[PDB]
């Protein structure tokens, strides 16, 4: 696992992408991480934000499946050719897996100008997949192929540079600390998880629990906000506001529209908050917590290329698609994708910033009621 540690980099809120080679002789490609989508999606066309791209028609080994993919989401499409070709991981396991690939030959909205990769990995489930979910992903391949077991853990460390580690086909004791505890996966398609509770410096934010996963809950290394429904959003910052009230801060910081900034290097880290947030254990009845600090949610701004001092945006924001656990959650927690067993694990991150006085958790156990009423239907 020693090779595959550090294989991630990225910039500051472009993500997290992975060295890759694709087809016969070997096309290097810098790859997005991604769990919240299911296509192996490689730009194919010199697309003028891209460094590199997929060249289809010089890999030996590359296999047209003469079917068409148009994948549109909200501001934008991607499009493009499916085929099959040979692709292996240099920082990953030392195999070779004929797996799908979706050669993007258009694109709207989806590259970011001034990023270092060409492509993503979606490394979540079938039925996801587009055009449907006859179209296998790429983790599905490498296990039927290999000998590779059925998971991966991600270890997003975050510093405008950033690196992690994937660990493909098991768990590096020592990328965490404390213990790692599982929340099932509840439906195979997204990396959905279950909410049952929340709490703000330990008082109960006393919502019903199936707000907290409304309409979904998922886990997703392309995100970087902490994102949640609107109605627990309100009440989550509502709470914040409390917390530290000591110090007013602009109606827009709450939206992410406006930095607060405090003379370097300090900076009350304690009138604001700890989130702890419950999540559905492996036993009925059984759920355990994730603490995260207020240095998750509070991130050094991305770009100032004018404008010094500390300053800060606020990292949590409403989402209409339900609760969303980015990059905020994720570069607190050593994250374990355990697919052959239907489950997520969290572990305090060997890498996670910490204060002067408090620490990021996972504990448990804790007793919860109808966690299964908490998903939603
Ligand atoms: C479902 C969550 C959203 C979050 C998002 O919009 N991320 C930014 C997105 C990541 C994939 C490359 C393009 C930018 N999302 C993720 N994670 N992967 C996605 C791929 C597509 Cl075609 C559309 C939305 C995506």
């Amino acid at each position: 696992f020693v090779e595959m540690v550090d294989n991630l980099r990225g910039k500051s809120g472009q993500g997290y992408y992975v060295e890759m080679t694709v087809g016969s002789p070997p096309q290097t490609l810098n790859i997005l991480v991604d769990t919240g989508s299911s296509n192996f999606a490689v730009g194919a066309a010199p697309h003028p934000f891209l460094h590199r791209y997929y060249q289809r028609q010089l890999s030996s080994t590359y296999r047209d499946l003469r079917k068409g993919v148009y994948v549109p989401y909200t501001q934008g499409k991607w499009e493009g050719e499916l085929g099959t070709d040979l692709v292996s991981i240099p920082h990953g396991p030392n195999v070779t897996v004929r797996a799908n690939i979706a050669a993007i030959t258009e694109s709207d909205k989806f590259f970011i100008n001034g990023s270092n990769w060409e492509g993503i990995l979606g490394l979540a489930y079938a039925e996801i997949a587009r055009p449907d979910d006859s179209l296998e992903p790429f983790f599905d391949s490498l296990v039927k192929q290999t000998h590779v077991p059925n998971l991966f853990s991600l270890q997003l460390c975050g510093a405008a540079s950033v690196g992690g580690s994937m660990i493909i086909g098991g768990i590096d004791h020592s990328l965490y600390t404390g213990s790692l505890w599982y929340t099932p996966i509840r439906r195979e398609w997204y990396y959905e998880v279950i909410i049952v509770r929340v709490e703000i410096n330990g008082q109960d934010l006393k919502m019903d629990c199936k707000e907290y996963n409304y309409d979904k809950s998922i886990v997703d290394s392309g995100t970087t906000n902490l994102r949640l429904p609107k109605k627990v959003f309100e009440a989550a910052v509502k709470s914040i506001k409390a917390a530290s009230s000591t110090e007013k801060f602009p109606d827009g910081f709450w939206l992410g529209e406006q930095l607060v900034c405090w003379q370097a290097g300090t900076t009350p880290w304690n009138i604001f908050p700890v989130i702890s947030l419950y999540l559905m254990g492996e036993v009925t009845n059984q759920s355990f917590r994730i603490t995260i600090l207020p240095q998750q949610y509070l991130r050094p701004v991305e770009d100032v290329a004018t404008s010094q001092d500390d300053c800060y945006k606020f990292a949590i924001s409403q989402s209409s698609t339900g609760t969303v656990m980015g990059a905020v959650i994720m570069e607190g927690f050593y994250v374990v994708f355990d697919r052959a067993r239907k489950r997520i694990g969290f572990a305090v991150s060997a890498c996670h910033v910490h204060d002067e006085f408090r620490t990021a958790a996972v504990e448990g156990p804790f007793v919860t009621l109808d966690m299964e009423d908490c998903g939603y239907n």
